[PDB]
DNA sequence: GGGATCCTCCCAGTCGACC
DNA sequence: GGTCGACTAGGAGGATCCC
């Protein structure tokens, strides 16, 4: 930030991220991302000719060389640059933009799809690799997704963290013990289009990417926190919850709050967004409330509920660890007519993830796993065990796992990737108009 | 990135003008 | 008393601060 880094430049990285911390080193790398590099003298001259009129993913492909060839040596990896100059570049190490672009826009898709894998690869150390925001900047991630979609920047100038580990630890010891998994997935561009990108939380039985596999987006849920006192109701639905699982018992606890984590949607009826779960069956309403009707104009809506009412979640209710001297377990597994709320941004993060992972396969069955947590309290153990692993004594202790499946329409999934790709555009072109970008390939790919 | 308090917008059931 | 129109109840979702 006081010591912005030049992608064009023989300048060592290495020489201005030793002292600094993880955290000061990303900061000085935030300047090496797409924005900035569309905005670097090179390549506005460049584009300043009366020919020049780049495309997209072709642009983001060039901006992959110089970026990683600016950070191979620091992150340790020079094999995207390597595959460039090898397989792209007729072997030459081409240094100026023009020429970088024209190598570039010749790749085929199995060509970017390859660069686009080395550099998940070479990120799968995620927060804790430095480049993490230089990367994501430029892109529709899957948290810009749902925004972008309804046109509401893109390009710029945790306790949470160490919570979903805990529910990572859940799926991986107590669901998929017997199963070869993968904790750690890097960022992942999209290789046709290099305006979308994510990355994935956690995935089960995967193949030694795997299209058999469960891949699960890790949430956590905090607002039904109790401490363990006679009077508190959330306190007194739990425990009937934790001695009798079941739906009733479920609903119950649900609506101890005055915002509850699901919604009851009648028939006709427009979900909120409230949150991420919906109940369409009227077992699950508690007192009668005024909801907006669903009117012609929500055959999105419409056609992603169709697909997602159907099969049920599964409610995992876990021991808590003051009974059970510290182990953390399954006490009891139900399931539960509780379905993905469709007009919730989760429903979107998993929408683009399923997409991205499309390609890097040209289906994978997809969960939303959300672990609910409460704070510890003074009889709590401060050493507990899930399965085989430790749990971190200074996080919130899990109650609850709620796996639920997703479902993804052919037809919404291409309007919804469509709509934010537009949105791209015009943003695009707005934030960096002396570029006369070329979008007719991108509105058909 | 979730949660809660506050604040804005408006659909929808309510109820007021009126014949 | 009944149709329509205007009124107001809470539904619904954004912004901020906190953590
Ligand atoms: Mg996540
Ligand atoms: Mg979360």
């Amino acid at each position: 930030t006081p010591t912005p880094a030049d992608l064009f430049s023989e300048d060592y990285l290495v020489d201005t991220l030793d002292g600094l911390t993880v955290d000061d080193q990303q900061a000085v790398l935030a300047s090496l991302s797409f924005s900035k590099f569309l905005k670097h003298a090179k390549v506005r001259d460049w584009c300043a000719q009366a020919k020049i009129q780049p495309s997209m993913p072709a642009l983001r492909m060039a901006y992959n060389y110089f970026l990683f060839s600016k950070v191979g040596e620091f992150i340790g990896s020079e094999d995207v640059c390597n595959f460039f100059v090898d397989r792209v570049f007729g072997g030459v190490r081409l240094l100026d933009v023009a020429s970088v672009y024209a190598a570039c826009s010749q790749m085929n898709a199995h060509q970017r799809h390859h660069i686009c894998c080395l550099v998940e690869r070479a990120t799968s150390s995620q927060s804790l690799n430095p480049v993490w925001d230089a990367l994501r900047d430029g892109i529709i991630s899957s948290s810009k997704f749902h925004w972008a979609v309804k046109q509401q920047k893109i390009f710029s100038p945790a306790f949470g963290l160490r919570c979903e580990e805990v529910v990572k630890t859940l799926l991986a010891t107590l669901l998929h013990p017997d199963e070869t998994n993968c904790l750690d997935y890097g960022f992942m561009q999209s290789p046709q289009n290099g305006i979308f990108g994510v990355s994935l939380d956690f995935a089960a039985n995967v193949k030694t990417f795997d299209p058999n596999c469960k891949v699960y987006e890790i949430k956590c849920r905090f607002k039904y926190t109790f401490a363990k006192m006679e009077c508190d109701p959330i306190y007194a639905a739990y425990q009937r919850l934790y001695e009798a699982p079941g739906k009733l018992a479920l609903k119950d606890f649900f609506y101890s709050i005055s915002k509850p984590a699901v919604e009851y949607v009648g028939l006709g009826k427009l979900p909120s967004e409230s949150d991420y779960l919906v109940a369409y069956d009227q077992e699950w309403e508690a007192c009668p409330r005024k909801k907006r009707k669903l009117t012609p104009l929500h055959n999105l809506i419409r056609e992603c509920i169709l697909h997602n009412s159907t099969t049920e979640s599964d409610v995992y209710v876990l021991t808590d660890p003051q009974d059970t001297r510290g182990q953390i377990s399954i006490k009891a597994r139900f399931k539960a007519n509780l379905f993905v709320n469709v007009r919730h941004s989760y429903f979107y993060q998993v929408l683009l993830q399923s997409s991205i992972v499309e390609e890097y396969i040209g289906s994978p069955k997809y969960y939303i796993a959300t672990g609910f947590f409460r704070k510890r309290g003074y009889q709590d153990p401060v050493n507990c065990t899930i399965g085989g692993d430790a749990l971190d004594p200074h996080v919130e202790i899990p109650t609850l796992l709620i796996v639920t499946p997703v479902y993804f329409p052919r037809g919404a999934k291409h309007r919804l990737l469509h709509q934010a790709a537009n949105f791209w555009s015009r943003s695009a072109k707005d934030t960096f108009p002396y570029i006369k970008w070329d979008f007719s390939y991108l509105s058909a790919n």
